[PDB]
């Protein structure tokens, strides 16, 4: 234990995020809130006392659950290039154990509900058992949490709102299919838990559209940039 370390209160709210996440997003009874396009996308919601309302969105993505983790992982800052609703993405610093501080600006919802909002986020990303413990290898899952913290020169920009992720993660498990085909692939169920203090005061109603709306139109540029790598033969 380090003394003198405003680095141990980062480690440990990730760690705490990261917890609260693999907690959250296991958790059994779930409302529908959305169903999406492809089959088996879903939008659902439900209540966590200390968090509020949570969403989480689940689907399958045709790649290796590993690929898409490296790309959470280590390309953050390329999240810009293939998500057109990442306007900004920086790291701010890196403090060990897959712990990072990071600024991303995020665009409004096109129809007006999300305003474009920045986030500073503290995350951690890391290798899961089954029962949520943090292995070296042979994991059951992967995860990929933030939360929302201080960071003394990434202040709240007049010109735009500062969101606030109260709980939030990307968590990938790996799924080998056979396809139609008959071949035997990698593939990923994909969920993705998110929490958000938006600051507004827009009815809970009308805010549930919104996210999952925000949900669905994600997935759909993950989808793209599997695709392309599928065709460039990096998958």
């Amino acid at each position: 234990q380090g003394p003198h370390m405003s680095i141990d209160e980062y480690k440990s709210q990730a760690n705490e995020s990261m917890a609260n996440a693999w907690r959250i997003i296991t958790l059994p009874n779930w409302t529908v809130e959305k169903r999406g396009t492809v089959r088996g996308d879903v939008v659902e919601s439900r209540k966590v006392e200390g968090f509020g309302k949570v969403y989480r969105f689940t689907g399958v993505v045709n790649c290796p659950a590993r690929f898409l983790y490296e790309e959470f992982k280590n390309n953050l800052t390329k999240l810009p290039e293939w998500n057109p609703t990442i306007l900004k993405c920086e790291i701010i610093k890196e403090i060990g154990d897959g712990v990072d501080l990071s600024y991303q600006v995020t665009a409004g919802g096109g129809r007006g509900i999300i305003t474009p909002r920045d986030f500073v986020i503290l995350r951690r990303t890391a290798l899961l058992s089954r029962e949520g413990r943090v292995v070296d290898d042979n994991p059951h899952g992967y995860i990929s949490s933030g939360v929302s913290v201080q960071v003394p020169g990434y202040p709240p920009l007049k010109e735009m709102v500062r969101g606030h992720n109260k709980v939030g993660c990307w968590y990938l498990q790996p799924r080998t299919v056979q396809t139609p085909g008959g071949k035997i692939e990698d593939q990923a169920l994909f969920q993705w838990l998110m929490c958000c203090d938006l600051k507004g005061k827009i009815p809970q109603f009308v805010l549930d559209v919104a996210f999952a709306t925000v949900m669905l139109d994600y997935i759909v540029h993950v989808r793209k940039f599997v695709a392309e790598a599928k065709a460039r033969a990096e998958i």
